[PDB]
Formats: C-alpha cells, structure tokens, sequence
C-alpha cells in the first residue's frame, strides 16, 4: 500500500497502462480474438487478475473512442476486493439483426477491416483482436456501514 | 454514523444483504414478479427505502451474473442524499422483438421456464420473480464544490 | 480547492445546475438541437469545459427521468482530470427500426411534439431541443497505484 497486485494467467495477457498523470483508469486490454454479429453476447477473457484492497471497487467500464464510434456495448463490472480471478469483459454488439450481408468486418475504430481471402459476415458484425485496447479499469473508495432497520428516517 | 438507514415499505419488501466481508455492495431484491417482453421497459419496485447522509451517492447497479447470461439491461441509477421514496431499478429488456413465438419464458438465469398451463410467449421475454437477486447497491463518496465560470482554466 | 473551475465554449452553452443542497450531481444541458432516429449514434455537444483536479474522475452519466421514459441511452463517460476540451454526450437511440413512419416527434419525456407543418417521421424518433437537461456530472474520488506485477498474491 499504496501498491495493486497485478497477476498475468497467460501469455496473451498484457500489463494494465496508465500513462499520462492526469488520467482516472488504468486501459485494458483483450487476450483473445473474437468476432461478435449482430446481437450476440459475450464475456471477453483479459487473463488478468487483480487484489484490490478493502474499502474500494473496481468500475470495468467501456473506453470514450469504442463504445461511441462502435455498436459494442460494455456493461460495467463492479470489482469485488475478494475477486482474485480473471477479468472478464461484459459486452453486447448492440447493432440491429438486420438479415443483410457484406464482405466486411468492422474493427473497434469502426473500419472495414479489409481480408486477402474473401469470407460472407453479416452487417454490422465486430472483430476484437488480442492486445487491443477495449476496456479501462477505474477504482474509487467504497461506503460499506452494517444496515439497520427503521421505521422511519431521523433528521 | 456510520450506519445506513433502510424501511420497509411492504411485506413484498426484503432487507439488503452485504454477506462478505470483501463485497463492495448490498444485493437488492424485486419486490414485484414482472414478465417483460422483447423492447418492453419498466422500473421494477424494490419496496425499499433508503436514507443516504451527504457526501455519498448510491449506484443501484446491474448484477455481474444477470446482466451478462440475459439480454436484461438495468440503467445505473444514481441515488441521492435527499431520496428517501422507493428504489426502483431501471430495466429494459434488450432482445430484439423478432415476431417469433414460444412456450417458453426465460429466468433472471436465461433457463427456460417449465410450466405445467402451457402459454404462448414471445421469444426472448424474461420472468422477474418476486424476491429475486435483480441488483445491487454500491455507495461512493462525492465531490460537490460551488461553480466558478472561468474565461480559462488556471495551470 | 474546493472550487472546479467551467469554461462555457459558445452562446449555447449553460451553467451546470447543482439546486438542492443533498444533489449528488450538475445537470448538464444540450448546446444543440438534434433528431436522432431509430439505431442512430451521436456525440451531442454541451459547448462545456470543466478542469477535474487530480485525485477525481466526472461521472458524465444519464439522467433518472429521461432514461427511465425514453429509449434514449447514454453510455457514462469518465472525464479525466487532463480534460479541457468539450464535454460530449454519448448517446444512442436504443429504439428498434421496426420501418414504420409516424408524424409526431418525441421529446425527452417521450410525449409526442406537436408540429404545424407536417412532417413524415420514423417511428421511435427522439428530437432534443438546446439547453434541454439531458445529462449530469458526478464526482468521485479516485485511487490510482503505481501497478506491481505479481505471480501470486499476498494475503
Ligand atoms: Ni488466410
Ligand atoms: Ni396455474
Ligand atoms: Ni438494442
Ligand atoms: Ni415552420
């Protein structure tokens, strides 16, 4: 303290950036390549793990530039200070099942990604490749008093 | 101080449970048993009330398990000091409304429903029982100093 | 300290709106009138600067009622405390495109507008009028490690 313990669980996984000293998060990134159509749901594997102390959570939350350029939608994990496991990424490709085709993929920037060997996608389908920057990992401090009940409020 | 206060508006109504010492949040219970159809919205009771002192806020957020296994989507609501009235989870049942049918509704763990009066359902509809892990709340403090307008920022 | 200092970018801009004394947030309102359709994407505009201090992170979040009402979601956005720019509201319109038109708009109450010259609209189309209350800032507390890589953890 004031140190976070940060555990890689496969190679793909890769250390947690907080670059600039202003920035709130620490960027996130993805251990594995997946390719999300329309509607799907998945969690996406970080091989990472962390120790967050008592008295704080962890907010798993979406990045500015994907969720806003991209149909994908990450819901915000709520990191318990008892969670020692691998982080996994709640998200949603939000776009419409339109039933339409095409030959492009879409990237996390929202680019047709452009293949030497043509393949059918269907419209407005993603692909994650692995080390890419998804996520950001921001920790703030927690109120956890013992509960009491009341029949009504005071003051 | 440091205890949160909490009433009961109902016998439907159950008393929030922070179980581990590591958890960060308080599972809220459904008050109510609701059956959503694909698109349909609604703010499902809690029949709990709470009475947050200043310098916090309350993040009546999604849970980890719900949210990721059913197209079930709960809009974090933002708890103030000053709401003492019921806690109502923000939901949307984010399945696509395909027109198709089934005799199977869908639980909070997207198992299918057996039931032994066979109705017909649209496809991707959810049952909220009432009692049920829909959510959780986690309190954080804030940050809430007087406005000053600037014609530039100081450093 | 304690003061955050706001920079207001144009005429359209507004000063966020802290009235009750137990708020946890400022209201943030539109510097734009904008139509958003069914599926459609935007980066509404505020023409509002704010300078976070270190040690904190704004919580550009959804507003209970609006959120509640209409099918308008807004994806919270995590301000940094190196962010002088141009605070924008990521949002989508999350109302299916079913392809069937009507002639009424819909406001942030999701009541239909009532227009003189009739027009021909998409069904589940949202208009946001400027300086509309659409959004708020929420402030919290941050802690931000210097990361150290373990291979197992301690306690
Ligand atoms: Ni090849
Ligand atoms: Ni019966
Ligand atoms: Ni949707
Ligand atoms: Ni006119």
């Amino acid at each position: 303290t004031n140190t976070l313990q940060v555990k890689l669980l496969s190679k793909n996984a890769r250390m947690p950036e907080r670059n600039h000293k202003t920035d709130a998060g620490y960027d996130i990134f993805s251990a594995e390549t997946v390719v999300l159509e329309p509607q799907e749901k998945a969690v996406i594997k970080t091989d990472v793990a962390v120790s967050i102390p008592e008295g704080y959570v962890g907010l798993l939350t979406s990045r500015s530039g994907v969720s806003s350029k991209t149909h994908l939608v990450i819901e915000t994990g709520k990191i318990d200070a008892g969670y020692h496991g691998n982080l996994g990424i709640n998200i949603k490709n939000d776009h419409e099942d339109d039933k339409m085709q095409t030959i492009f993929l879409r990237n996390i920037d929202n680019e047709k990604i452009f293949e030497k060997e043509r393949h059918l996608y269907k419209l407005g389908s993603y692909r994650i490749e692995k080390g890419e920057r998804i996520a950001q990992l921001v920790i703030v401090p927690i109120w956890t008093p013992e509960l009491k009940q009341v029949e009504e409020f005071e003051s």
